[PDB]
């Protein structure tokens, strides 16, 4: 595609953002629970 | 075929980011409420 | 079509991310104000 | 129905995310500076 | 014409999000380092 | 030409967001582990 290449890269990067954002959610919930 | 597949994957990943970001918002609001 | 469907889903998810991110900003500002 | 319509909506939502993310950066810097 | 315009706007907004997200990462690392 | 250019720029920016978000996750996990006082 060539156009296709860029879109595939966005797809991959967005998956990595999803995974990292889930870890932030987990860690922020732990912080909230400790802060009482 | 290829652009369609990658776009579907972006859609799925962005939905997962939305869900995780909502949990971060909830947890950060709890932290804010505890700090006062 | 398929690209149309996926693009609509990205649009919806990105709107939800916008809303959640604005709440994170509000809550983080309140945390900053409490920390003096 | 349109790809154009959905893409415009993504554009608008991403601008709102940009604005909110800049506020998170400001507020997180203030928190960091207070934590010494 | 319309898809092109919206895509350019997404590109610009995503660059601004990148810059802000890098600052959040820097500030959060400083918080982590202070918390020992 | 123009759609291609803008899409490449989105790709690059999203990669930078991915890298920064991973660092936020790491740092937030360290904060969580410290708050385990």
């Amino acid at each position: 595609g060539e156009i296709a290449q860029a879109t595939k890269e966005i797809a991959q990067a967005t998956k990595e953002i999803a995974k990292a954002t889930k870890e932030i959610a987990w860690a922020t919930k732990e912080i909230a629970q400790a802060t009482k």
